[PDB]
């Protein structure tokens, strides 16, 4: 190949251009994301039972669906909540790599068996099955800037005109309306009902009969009589469309023939299907759509599709209506990636500049400069072939590959240069000779070096895709680098390099640069005898190395470890949780304080606040809420004090003053589904039908014992709600029968009035919507109100509820949890400072073993995730180390010589540990990928020292110490090129501020510190490594001066 | 130990064991060799 393309420069370019075109196309089509998808798919079943308390929901709906959940492939676990809103959510979590389409299909096939078994009212609310992330992708806000539409108006406009199309959009897994669609609201008055001997049963019957759409056939319908000339549809009752029409529904006609109309016993208005969720945007009335990303969908693509759908709606907005953008996780992905693109470009330019400083010739440095983008664009084309994505790890691979790539290009250029610079061949035959003797080495060394990355292509589980995508990128790059070095680079040396002749490297004809050479010259000798003096040494220069090694293993274990760092994503959330029993009004009081704080005490940082009353992470409720905070752009928030961590800490500290509420701001974790990394997710289980009260007691016991271990366990807390007062009313069956009042009339009256009843549908401005019957607010607030409602007996008498019932206060649960079909309580907590999570989990299991009989436990979520064998690095690094030694053995045809290359490894590790230590970083993903990079290039430096030393002893036949010296820095100048150009190339990462700089700063200081030490140290120790190894591993009939 | 009849053992596994076994990894269908307890109303046509 090298010769073939030397004689065919244009063919060479054609290959390089096809490669770049393929890469370029890949860049225009590859998905873009923060990370490879490592989230296990999760299917959610949602149902609603209007007016139902939590136990009714659990025992009439949840248990029934759960008992039907069997024969579902790849299911890891199942959890559910049933609450006193009437609402159920069941979450089925699957193994990673489960097809979410099939999971959804399997879940719904089982659900359909349960459906006929569900209460009619639950079925008619619609139950749904969704496959989406649990966090919000974005919140699309809607306000009215003329204030000519209220909170309720806006919410109805959103539900009726925007929501369905956003819900049908591909990639949109779930949509939450912050607000409610309108419904025809029939607000009943028990005084007037009783006045006219009517009940809510009569009201319901009348609506079903007089708000009706009836099919009435046709005149001259088929089959017809012969001679028919007319055919027309018959139109009878149609759905009612206005409050006026509902108002005139005829309940009954009195004795004297007077009319009792619905509007005589009820106030009739448009109003929400529900009144629980109320949203503000910067204190202003708002509605919105909380959008969740469908399982495995691309966030950036779905955000685009949503925007495009929104744009289609806007021209038809009523006046003043406007879309705002209070919370979007998506711009952080696009911007952080583009920021990595920016440092990649800067890295190239900085490599070019250091190219030019050493190799003074412009055409000689243009050659490696050209190689870099051909290889990197090709690499994108390979990523495409492997179905990978453009993400933080693949992008970092691109940046970190540069050192490796540059070396292949320089080794060719420099060999050709100082073939001309030591004989007198024109560039065309100079490169042919030169390629003739290095192409084996080239191919060879790349195989040795890919061995330091290939094994780590094989991590397992959710952590696994992270290192796979980095490893395949680097190895793909290194492969293409060798390809380009055999094809393009020889061609370019053969056609772009100027001839030289004469034993040349010239001191006098430029100004600044001619000086640079002359310094480096006797800098090279002041370096050579530095080595010569540390060769007559060996003794305690060895001891120093073992100090670096112990100092290395010391610094290692001291360094804490984690997975992925938190990033400032320019957004965050604030949770508001009041005690169950707390009114909507009080939750608004607390939301007001949270809004106030961001609006007045974070003016510089907070751009907007979208606060929602009645919605929380765990689901609907009068006592729950959430604030979505969007921050000003990173560039306007300089310094640690203005980043999400300090902001949320400051905010949580402020909010801790707030009375009778749980309020805290928190950054969403790097990935989510992995959890903050001291945190454990604990499930307490009723294993023997103990029941809710006994379970609570066992939970309380566990929490108490945990509290008296702050040395190991901190913030160990229940994730659910506490019991609250409930109004227990007993229907007396005997009195009911005696009086002639039916239990169905009693229960429909009780429930329709205090709980509300979805009667049927009506048509509002062309859209089908619901009709609800319920007591007007003022007749369902006080316990004494119960007796103001009357039912009609069979004999026509009106009987007050007080006649056939009794009542008492008791305690009950507003949110019943179940884990894997069993009653449960989720307990949260973290390992105390300086302790590992596993230690906290241990103590937890110990504490749990002393709990009452029939109480079990389990680990879920994040805790499940890492009990799933999560520590493979050591054996993988050991395998990688082994294959490196073997590959090196092959390269040198020796078992012992590879050791002189491999001893360089701690010299680079010590730098990384020191750098990460002094900048307070962690041993995380960005620390591990960074060190393999350094080890790869530190290896490559040491290899070409030893390569020279061995070939000077075998081809030239020169003695040991003396061929080391010649070998030693015939290569210093190329090694300082290589290393310093890489070091200044990762510098945009270390000095990176702005979006994603957390990852850039992290991966950057590890590599930089490692490479800085790896090369300054090896350049004195690699000379030593060689000679010491060569003596311990004999051959007692050489050293001193052969020829042959 | 003579405390549980056959009907009893069947209810116990139906009510406490079957559902989880049936969600266990790689388990297809699951057949109970017995029956779960129901509330049994045994009517008497004479007394009716
Ligand atoms: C040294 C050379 C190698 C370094 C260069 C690598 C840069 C990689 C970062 C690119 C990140 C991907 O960003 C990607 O950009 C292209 C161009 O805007 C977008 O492409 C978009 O606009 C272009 C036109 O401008 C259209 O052809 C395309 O239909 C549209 O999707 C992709 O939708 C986006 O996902
Ligand atoms: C060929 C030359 C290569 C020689 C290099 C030899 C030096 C060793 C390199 C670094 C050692 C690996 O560092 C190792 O990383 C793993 C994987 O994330 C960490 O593992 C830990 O990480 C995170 C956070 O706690 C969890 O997801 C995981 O469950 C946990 O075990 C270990 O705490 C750490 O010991
Ligand atoms: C050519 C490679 C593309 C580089 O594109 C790079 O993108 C980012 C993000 O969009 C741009 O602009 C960025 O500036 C500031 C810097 O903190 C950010 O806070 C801001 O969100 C963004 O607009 C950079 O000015 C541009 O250099």
């Amino acid at each position: 190949m090298p010769n073939f393309f030397i004689d065919r420069p244009i063919f060479a370019w054609v290959i390089a251009i096809i490669i770049m075109l393929a890469g370029g196309l890949a860049i225009l089509k590859l998905p873009v994301a923060q990370y490879p998808t490592i989230a296990p798919p999760a299917v959610t079943i949602s149902a609603s039972y209007p007016g139902a308390d939590a136990k009714t929901v659990q025992d009439t709906v949840t248990q029934v669906i759960e008992q039907n959940m069997n024969g579902i492939d790849n299911l890891m676990y199942m959890s559910s909540n049933s609450d006193s809103t009437g609402t159920v959510q069941i979450t089925l979590t699957f193994e990673s790599g489960t097809d979410a389409d099939i999971a959804q299909v399997q879940v719904q096939n089982k659900l359909q068996l349960a459906m006929p078994l569900l209460p009619q009212e639950v079925q008619q609310q619609g139950v749904s099955v969704e496959k989406s992330s649990s966090s919000f992708l974005m919140v699309v806000g809607v306000i009215n800037t003329d204030g000519t539409m209220t909170q309720e108006d806006i919410s109805d406009y959103v539900a009726a005109n925007m929501k369905d199309a956003i819900s049908r959009t591909s990639g949109v897994g779930d949509v939450q309306l912050f607000g409610s669609q309108y419904a025809m609201r029939i607000w009943m008055n028990p005084n007037e009902l009783n006045k006219f001997q009517l009940t809510p049963v009569d009201v319901i019957t009348a609506i079903k009969a007089q708000n009706a759409q009836v099919a009435a056939g046709q005149l001259g319908g088929t089959p017809p009589v012969k001679g028919q000339q007319l055919n027309a549809s018959i139109i009878a009752q149609t759905r009612l469309t206005s409050t006026e029409e509902f108002g005139k529904i005829l309940l009954k006609v009195n004795q004297d023939g007077s009319r009792v109309l619905l509007r005589d016993v009820a106030k009739i208005e448009l109003g929400g299907e529900n009144y629980d969720i109320i949203a503000e945007f910067n204190g202003q009335p708002a509605s919105g759509l909380g959008i969740k990303l469908a399982t495995g969908a691309n966030a950036l693509d779905t955000a685009a599709a949503i925007r495009a759908e929104l744009a289609k709606m806007e021209p038809f907005f009523p006046s003043g209506l406007k879309i705002v953008y209070p919370y979007d996780t998506t711009p952080f992905v696009k911007i952080s990636i583009h920021e990595v693109v920016k440092t990649l470009v800067e890295a190239i330019i900085l490599v070019f500049l250091v190219m030019y400083l050493f190799l003074q010739n412009f055409r000689a440095t243009l050659i490696p400069t050209i190689a870099v983008p051909v290889v990197l664009l090709g690499t994108f084309a390979v990523l495409a072939a492997f179905g990978f994505s453009i993400n933080t790890l693949t992008m970092f691979g691109m940046v970190l590959a540069i050192g490796l790539l540059v070396d292949d290009a320089i080794v060719v250029v420099e060999n050709v240069e100082r073939v001309m610079a030591e004989e007198g061949l024109p560039p065309k035959e100079a490169t042919r000779k030169s390629m003739g003797q290095i192409q084996g080495a080239l191919v060879g060394i790349a195989m040795v070096l890919s061995a330091v990355f290939v094994p780590m292509a094989f991590f397992g589980g959710s952590t696994g895709a992270i290192y796979r995508q980095f490893s395949i990128t680097i190895v793909s790059a290194m492969a293409l680098s060798v390809l380009v070095a055999l094809i393009l680079t020889p061609a370019l040396c053969a056609t772009m390099l100027k001839p030289i002749a004469k034993g040349d490297h010239g001191e006098g004809k430029k100004g600044f640069f001619g000086w640079f050479n002359r310094m480096f010259e006797k800098s090279t000798h002041h370096y050579t005898d530095s080595v010569g003096g540390i060769l007559r040494s060996t003794g305690r220069y060895l001891v120093l190395y073992l100090i670096i090694v112990v100092g290395m293993a010391y610094l290692f274990v001291r360094l804490p470890s984690s997975f992925l760092p938190d990033e400032d994503q320019g957004v965050f959330m604030t949770m508001v949780q009041l005690p169950a029993g707390a009114t909507q009004e009080r939750t608004q009081k607390v939301l007001n304080e949270v809004t106030h704080y961001y609006l007045t005490k974070e003016k510089n940082n907070v751009e907007s606040v979208f606060a929602v009353n009645g919605f929380g992470f765990a689901g609907r409720g009068q006592n729950t809420g959430i604030a979505f905070v969007s921050l000003k752009d990173w560039a306007d928030r300089p310094g640690e004090e203005n980043k999400v961590e300090a902001i949320t800490m400051r905010a949580t500290r402020a909010f801790s003053q707030i009375k009778d509420a749980m309020v805290f701001a928190f950054n969403l974790p790097a990935i989510v589904e992995l959890g903050t990394a001291t945190g454990f997710d604990f499930e307490l289980i009723d294993q023997a039908g103990l029941g809710h009260e006994k379970l609570t007691q066992a939970r309380n016991q566990l929490l108490a014992e945990a509290a008296k271990h702050p040395d190991m366990l901190t913030s160990v807390r229940p994730n659910g709600l506490e019991d609250t007062p409930q109004f227990k009313i007993d229907i007396d069956q005997e009195k009911a029968q005696a009086l002639g009042v039916s239990i169905n009339d009693i229960n429909t009256t009780l429930g329709a009035a205090w709980g509300g009843s979805y009667v049927n549908d009506f048509i509002d401005r062309g859209r089908v919507k619901k009709v609800y019957v319920m007591s007007e607010a003022k007749y369902r607030m006080l316990p004494d109100d119960i007796g103001d409602w009357y039912v009609r007996a069979a004999d026509g008498q009106m009987v007050p509820f007080s006649a056939f019932s009794s009542s008492r206060w008791e305690y009950g649960s507003p949110r019943l949890e179940r884990y894997n079909g069993l009653p449960s309580m989720e307990i949260l907590g973290q390992a105390a400072p300086g302790k590992s999570t596993g230690e906290a989990m241990e103590l937890m299991e110990q504490l749990a073993s002393k709990l009452p009989t029939g109480v079990g436990y389990d680990w879920t979520g994040m805790s499940y995730q890492e009990r799933l064998s999560g520590n493979q690095a050591p054996s993988l690094y050991a395998i990688s180390l082994i294959v490196v030694f073997l590959c090196l053995a092959a390269l040198y045809e020796s078992w012992s010589i590879p050791f002189s290359v491999m001893l360089v490894v701690p010299l680079g590790v010590i730098g990384a540990l020191l750098a990460a230590t002094f900048r307070g970083l962690t041993n995380d993903v960005y620390f591990q990928v960074g060190l393999l990079t350094t080890i790869g290039l530190s290896a490559k430096n040491a290899i070409l020292i030893v390569e020279f030393a061995k070939d000077l002893m075998d081809k030239e036949g020169k003695g040991l110490i003396e061929a080391t010296l010649d070998a030693v820095r015939m290569a210093l100048r190329p090694i300082l090129m290589t290393s310093l150009a890489f070091i200044l190339g990762v510098m945009p990462l270390v000095i990176s501020t702005g979006a994603g700089s957390g990852a850039q700063n992290a991966v950057g200081t590890g590599v930089m510190g490692g490479m800085v030490t790896a090369t300054v140290l090896a350049i004195f120790f690699v000379p030593v490594f060689f000679v010491v190894v060569r003596r311990r591993f004999s051959r007692k009939n050489e050293d001193i001066e052969h020829s042959h």
